[PDB]
C-alpha cells in the first residue's frame, strides 16, 4: 500500500506553519500541492534544455521538442487514449470545454438541437454551452438530480431526445463529490445520436481514467489538480470528431501553408495548439503522471475512499452540521453549520492552521438546488491523513462552540 | 553600464557544452533562456504558498492571490497602462491577438469594412485576421514594404482607409529586424477611424514600451521571450474598448451571476480570464519584469545596438552572404549562405555548439515577398556578446568552405 509518510516528504509545502499551527490543507479540490519530483521537472527543463520546440534544428531545441511531445505520449498512455493525435494540451479545462463548444457546438448546431447538461455542472461546463445555444438559436435543456444529489439514467433517458446533438457532464462533482455513471451517459447520448463531453478536472486527479472504457467524445482536465504545474490541461477528443472540426485559435505552429488571404492547417494534434506552446508546464504535468503512476491511481482512490467514509462518519458524530451529496463518493465533502455563515467558519479554521474552501464553488444553480447561498468543503488528496480529518472535525466543534457562546454573550449585551 | 558576465552568471543554461563545444546560444528570438530569479521564483511558489487564487478564505490563498494580482501591477507598470482593468494575462501572444480578432473584430466588422496588416506579419498577426474577415464578410489589406524592407507611412496612408476599422501591425518584425514606427501609424489609423492592434512579441523583451506614448488600442506580448516562464503572455487593450468587447471564453471566475440560461460578467480584467489562471508564470513573470528593470531596457537596448551594428558589420566580411532587411535595427539577423541551404548551415552551426533557426519564422508571405523559401536567422539577447558573434561569423566562415570542397572533390566523383 501507499505510506502516506512516505508520499508527504515528497511535498515541501506541507511542512509548515499558518497562524502558529501546522498546515493543514483540505482544498485540494480547489487545487492540488506539488511533489519534489515535478517542482525539479520544471528546474531541470529551465536549467538546462529550454528551447523552442517543433525546429529539429539545433540540440536544445531537440530536447525541449522530445520533453514537450514525450508528455503527450505519458497523457496518452494515462487516460487510454489510442493515438497522440487526439491529446491536446491547452491552458486548462476550462479553455478545453471551451474549445469544444466553439469548435464542435457552434458548427453543429441548428434551431430545434439541445445542449443537455446537469444542474451539478461546475460554471466551466454551463457558460460555454450557454453561449453555444444562443449563438446558434439550439436549446439547452437540464437533467435533474435526485435527492441524494445523483443522477438517475431514467432521468437521463427522460431529458436526452433524439433532438439532443451534445450530452456535457462532469465524471465527478466539485461540491457533491457524486461520480456520475458516465460509460452509461455515453451509451444514452450515442443512441440518441448525440455525442457526450465529460468535465474531467475532478476525476483525472484522483481515480484512473480510461477513455476507450468511458467512450467518451470528448474529455477535459486540469494539470494544477492533478500534482502537476499551473496554466496547463488537456482536451481529449476522438480523432474523428477532432479531424472534422475547425481549430478555435490561429496563428503559427497550427498551419501548413499561409498564403496572403487563405490558409491550411497542421494535421492532429498540432492543429489545435497555435502559437509557442506551455512547453515547461506540459513537460511538468508528464512528470506528475510519472509520479501518480508510480504510486497506482486505484491506490490513491482506495486511500481517499479511507478518508472520506472516516470524514462522513466524523462529521455524523457533529451536532447541528449539514453535508450535501451521496454517501458513496469521492474524496471531499461540502457542509455547512446551521447558524454560522461558511466564510466565517473557513475564516476560523485557517486560524487553526486548516485551509478549506467557502462560498459557491463555481457551482450556482447547483448552490440554487441545495436552497443554500454558500457552502463550506474540505477535500482531499493522495498526502492527506486521517489525523487532519480528526483536527478538522474538533476546530469545527470548537467553531459551533464558539458562535454560540457570542451569540449567548451578546444576548444581554 | 550592464556588465554581461555578471549577467551571464545568473542564466545557468548558458554554462554548459553541446557537441562538445561551449553553446552558443543565437536564438531568443525563438524563445528567450531564464535567469535564477525567475526560476527560483516558481520554485518559491510550489514550495511554499501555491494554492487557488480570489478566494480571500485561507492564508496561502490569500498569499497566491497577492502574488498573482501584484504581477499583473508589475506588467501594468512595466509598459506604462493607466490601469490594471487594461492588463489581462493570456497564454501568449497568439491567443491574445486571437482574442482581439473573436471579440473586437468578428463583432465590429461588416462587408465594405477593411482590416489593414502589413507583409512582414507573423502567422500570428495573419490568420486571426484572415478568418475574421472571412466570418464577417469584410476585407482584408496588406500595406507593402520598402526594398530594405521598412515601411513607409506614405504607404499606410494610402492603404488604410475611412472604410478601414484595425490595422494590425508588429512593433519589431522577428526576420527583418525591423522596428515599425508604430506611434506614427497609431495616428493615421485613429485619423481614419480605425483602431491599432500591435504585436509587440519581438519588442517587449528588447527595448522599453510606452502604450500611452505608442497610442495603441492593443497590444499583445509573450511572457518565453523576455526570460519569463512559458505559457504566458499579456494582451493590453485600453480599458473603454474592452469594457465594450464581450468575452472571448467562459466559465468559473469570469462571471458574476450564473442562472440557467443566462449569465453576468466580472469587472475587467477578470472578465476575459476564465478559469483557473495561470498562477505561477504569471508570478514568473513579475519577476522576470523586475530583473529586466533593474538591468534598465534602455541599457539591454544599448547592448543589443552594438550587437546588431558588431554583426552586421561582420557578416559584411563573408564572401556569398545575404543579410535581409534594413541596416537600423533590433538585436537579430537573418540571412542565407548563397549556394548552402539554411537548414544545413544550422545542423552545422549546431556541430560547432551555435544554435539558431532556420525555415520561415513564421512568416510565409515574408519569405514569399524576399523570394526564398527559407532563411537562417542569430538572435541576439542581454545576455550575448561580441565573441559569440565572432564564433558565428567564424563557423559561417567555415561552413562556406566545407560546402564548396565537398562540391569541388564530388566534382570529378
Ligand atoms: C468539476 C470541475 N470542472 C471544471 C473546473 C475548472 O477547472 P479549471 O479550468 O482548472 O479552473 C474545476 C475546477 N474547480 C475548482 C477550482 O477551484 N475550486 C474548485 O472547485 C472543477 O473542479
Ligand atoms: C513578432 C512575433 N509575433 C508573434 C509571435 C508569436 O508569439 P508566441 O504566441 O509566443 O509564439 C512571435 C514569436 N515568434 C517566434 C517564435 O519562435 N521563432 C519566432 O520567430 C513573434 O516573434
Amino acid at each position: 500500500h501507499m505510506n502516506i509518510t512516505d508520499i508527504r516528504e515528497q511535498f515541501p509545502i506541507l511542512h509548515q506553519q499558518v497562524n502558529g499551527h501546522d498546515l493543514v490543507y483540505l482544498d485540494s479540490a480547489a487545487t492540488s500541492q506539488k511533489p519534489r519530483a515535478v517542482i525539479e521537472t520544471l528546474d531541470k527543463y529551465y536549467n538546462q534544455y529550454n528551447s523552442n520546440v517543433h525546429r529539429g534544428v539545433h540540440t536544445l531545441g531537440t530536447r525541449a521538442t522530445d520533453g514537450y511531445e514525450g508528455a503527450r505520449e505519458k497523457v496518452r498512455k494515462f487516460i487510454n487514449a489510442k493515438s497522440m493525435a487526439e491529446i491536446i494540451f491547452t491552458k486548462g479545462t476550462t479553455t478545453s470545454l471551451n474549445m469544444v463548444a466553439l469548435s464542435y457546438a457552434r458548427a453543429n448546431l441548428k434551431p430545434g438541437d439541445e445542449v443537455v447538461i446537469t444542474y451539478m455542472e461546475h460554471h466551466a461546463n454551463i457558460i460555454p454551452w450557454q453561449q453555444a445555444v444562443k449563438a446558434t438559436g439550439a436549446t439547452l435543456k437540464y437533467i435533474p438530480l435526485q435527492e441524494d444529489g445523483t443522477i438517475s439514467l431514467e432521468d437521463v433517458r427522460e431529458t436526452v431526445t433524439s433532438n439532443t446533438k451534445i450530452v456535457a457532464v462532469s465524471h465527478v462533482s466539485n461540491v457533491l463529490g457524486t461520480v456520475n455513471p458516465i460509460k452509461e451517459m455515453a451509451k444514452i447520448a450515442h443512441d440518441n445520436g448525440a455525442v457526450i463531453v465529460v468535465d474531467g478536472a475532478q476525476s483525472t486527479p484522483h481515480m484512473k481514467i480510461d477513455v476507450q472504457d468511458l467512450d467518451c467524445d470528448f474529455f477535459a482536465l486540469s494539470s494544477h489538480k492533478m500534482c502537476g504545474p499551473t496554466g496547463v490541461g488537456v482536451l481529449y477528443g476522438k480523432k474523428a470528431l477532432l479531424e472534422n472540426m475547425e481549430p478555435a485559435e490561429f496563428g503559427g505552429e497550427m498551419i501548413d501553408f499561409v498564403g496572403l488571404y487563405e490558409s491550411t492547417w497542421k494535421e492532429l494534434p498540432w492543429k489545435f495548439e497555435a502559437g509557442t506552446p506551455i512547453i515547461a508546464g506540459a513537460i511538468g504535468l508528464g512528470a506528475a503522471i510519472d509520479f501518480l503512476e508510480e504510486i497506482g491511481l486505484d491506490e490513491i482512490s482506495r486511500h481517499e475512499h479511507k478518508l472520506a467514509a472516516y470524514a462522513l462518519e466524523r462529521f455524523r458524530q457533529l451536532d447541528g452540521v449539514t453535508v450535501y451529496g451521496p454517501e458513496e463518493r469521492a474524496g471531499l465533502v461540502t457542509f455547512n453549520l446551521d447558524d454560522v455563515h461558511p466564510h466565517d467558519v473557513a475564516t476560523v479554521l485557517d486560524a487553526e492552521g486548516i485551509a478549506v474552501r467557502a462560498g459557491h464553488h463555481a457551482a450556482q444553480p447547483l448552490m440554487k438546488w441545495l436552497d443554500v447561498t454558500a457552502t463550506a468543503r474540505a477535500s482531499f488528496y493522495l498526502y492527506n491523513t486521517e489525523e487532519e480529518i480528526d483536527k478538522l472535525v474538533e476546530a469545527l466543534q470548537k467553531t459551533k462552540e464558539y458562535f454560540t457562546n457570542v451569540f449567548v454573550d451578546l444576548e444581554h449585551h
